[PDB]
């Protein structure tokens, strides 16, 4: 019912899945309410250590739209994340089912989410699986981006490291994850952010994955943008998004061109 961690009381479950747990703890006697991520770890193979990386990343980010890293401990087996609480909730539960949100609060949440990725890439940090699920709101209402737990350095010492681990979440993954071994960092963060663009302005999510199979993405390919979710969405935005859903990876549009595009720097 109400269980406690040093000092915090167990208020509730923020979020669950086969990851562990993450209760939303506060204590009555400050009253500052914050997340704690419990992660169980089991044996020495996946927990025990796709958590190690989890907690070094955090420690070194701190920005107004990255989910604030307070500390951790440790019993042994399950280990308390410590983090900042946002009552706004998740960016997905502010997505109307096959309609979305208004323009204008796409566009702001886009901002940070921008502000909040190009920080992250400034240090070298990628995120690998950017999504409404991801993106949480507080009381005022402003988006910081979550769970670092697939996160990644991939510049050190100024020096780019190619990545080629698949991982993220398929309707938001880029194509080059499917079709080529290794790929940068960073475009991978921009097409991922560019679908959720589009959930925002269609309230859906384009295709399964960007398999050049798939007839939804084919079509997309096909500058066929008379159809949905493309018709939901406006033209000035939709710009954007034919700049961002862009295939090669090396012609998308990079972060910094993103911020001189017209529906961006549109007063919305
Ligand atoms: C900074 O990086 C992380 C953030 C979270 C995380 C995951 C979920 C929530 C949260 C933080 N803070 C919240 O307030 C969360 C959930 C929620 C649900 C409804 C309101 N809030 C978990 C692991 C991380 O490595």
């Amino acid at each position: 019912a109400v269980p406690f961690v040093e000092d915090w009381d167990l208020v509730q479950t923020l979020g669950e899945g086969a990851y562990g747990e993450v209760q939303l703890a506060v204590n009555r006697v400050t009253e500052e309410a914050v997340a704690v991520k419990i992660v169980d770890m089991k044996r020495a193979v996946d927990c025990p250590e796709n958590i190690k990386k989890e907690i070094c990343i955090n420690k070194m980010l701190n920005h107004e739209n990255v989910v604030k890293f307070y500390g951790h401990r440790r019993e042994g087996n399950i280990q308390y994340l410590f983090l900042e609480y946002c009552s706004g909730g998740e960016l997905f539960d502010r997505i109307e089912p096959d309609i979305g949100m208004p323009e204008p609060d796409a566009q702001r949440f886009f901002h940070q989410l921008m502000a909040g990725v190009v920080y992250l890439h400034g240090i070298g940090i990628t995120h690998r699986d950017i999504k409404p699920e991801n993106l949480l709101l507080d009381e005022r209402d402003n988006l910081k981006i979550s769970d670092f737990g697939l996160a990644t350095v991939f510049r050190y010492n100024n020096r780019e490291r190619l990545l080629n681990k698949m991982c993220g979440t398929l309707p938001y993954v880029a194509p080059e994850l499917l079709k080529r071994r290794e790929f940068h960092a960073e475009p991978v963060d921009v097409w991922s952010c560019g679908i959720v663009l589009t959930a925002m302005l269609a309230g859906e999510l384009p295709w399964d994955q960007p398999s050049d199979s798939c007839q939804e993405y084919s079509d997309w390919k096909e500058k066929k943008t008379y159809l949905n979710p493309w018709k939901k969405i406006d033209s000035a935005p939709l710009a954007l998004l034919h700049k961002i859903l862009v295939e090669n990876p090396s012609a998308r549009i990079t972060i910094p061109d993103i911020k001189k595009d017209r529906w961006y720097n549109k007063p919305l």
